[PDB]
């Protein structure tokens, strides 16, 4: 489109971006671990919990990058996990609210990142990836291109990123290194990189300063399509109180989208983060669509 009056509109604020601009340039928000919102148990939520509402309010919200981490079962059906604790959401319940909201705002798509949660259930008759590609994967939304993905060929289907090995069937984005706890930078495909902040269990401090900084890295090598940036601001740690990835959130949400505001940046790349909603001033999510005005 040629409007960026379209960018308010968080249902389809994909509509204005041409259709061949690289997913990779464009500034997408995402959300981490994005399956928790039904975590309501006290001692769960202060160390699970990274979400209070479901995939369609995150979706409705701008949200068009998934942190989806799953388990393989007895009943050889992939559910979703954090860590040990079983998140009481499925992956066909992910599939299917990303198809609804797909369905609605055909202008959009969407970006599931999947990474196998915890070890497989003992009875579980296949692997990890053979049971995902076998029995979901196979589906049509499924994007099954590889390679420096367009906006114009994802509109409508599910781009893949993938968090797991041992893949067999081609399509989306391919399994790179990704270090532990650390911001690093590998190469995807023949024509792609990336730079990954996800300094997850840090000082608040250490926090701030990486997303900025990673934050400046991108502004600067705005124009380079071939190349993403992915830039976790979340980051969980001994909870149990006011040290919960809430109250970090309540910081670092704020502080970030304004830095953005202000910096007025023409590229911010896929800014990651907890708790999406409307109470945090400024908010981030917006800020980070909004980055793309100069797409138009
Ligand atoms: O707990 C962490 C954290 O959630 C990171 O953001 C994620 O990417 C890591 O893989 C995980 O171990």
């Amino acid at each position: 489109a040629s409007s960026v009056n379209e960018l308010e509109n968080w249902s389809k604020w994909m509509q204005p971006i041409p259709d061949s601009i690289p997913l990779a340039r464009i500034s997408i928000p995402g959300t981490h671990d994005s399956g928790t919102f039904k975590l309501q148990n006290p001692i769960k939520q202060v160390w699970g919990m990274t979400q209070e509402y479901d995939f369609r309010y995150q979706m409705d919200h701008g949200a068009r990058i998934f942190d989806i981490r799953g388990r393989l079962t007895d009943d050889n059906t992939i559910v979703l996990h954090h860590g040990p604790l079983y998140l009481y959401v499925t992956l066909h319940e992910f599939i299917n609210e990303a198809k609804q909201f797909l369905k609605d705002n055909p202008s959009e798509t969407i970006i599931m990142s999947l990474k196998k949660e915890y070890e497989d259930m003992k009875g579980a008759e296949d692997s990890f990836s053979s049971t995902f590609e076998k029995k979901y994967f196979v589906d049509p939304i499924f994007l099954k291109t590889e390679g420096n993905i367009k906006l114009g060929d994802a509109r409508g289907k599910i781009v893949l990123l993938k968090r797991y090995s041992g893949s067999n069937e081609p399509g989306g984005y391919n399994n790179f290194y990704w270090p532990d706890n650390e911001t690093f930078t590998t190469t995807v495909n023949q024509n792609a990189n990336v730079t990954v902040q996800d300094k997850y269990k840090v000082s608040y401090d250490e926090k701030v300063k990486s997303i900025k900084d990673t934050m400046d890295e991108t502004m600067n090598n705005s124009e380079d399509l071939n190349h993403l940036y992915i830039n976790f601001t979340s980051l969980s740690s001994g909870g149990t109180a006011w040290n919960s990835p809430y109250y970090y959130a309540s910081y670092i949400n704020p502080e970030i989208a304004n830095y953005i505001k202000q910096k007025n940046p023409a590229r911010v790349g896929w800014v990651i983060q907890d708790y999406i909603n409307e109470k945090w001033s400024p908010l981030l999510y917006q800020e980070v669509i909004r980055a793309n005005k100069s797409l138009i």
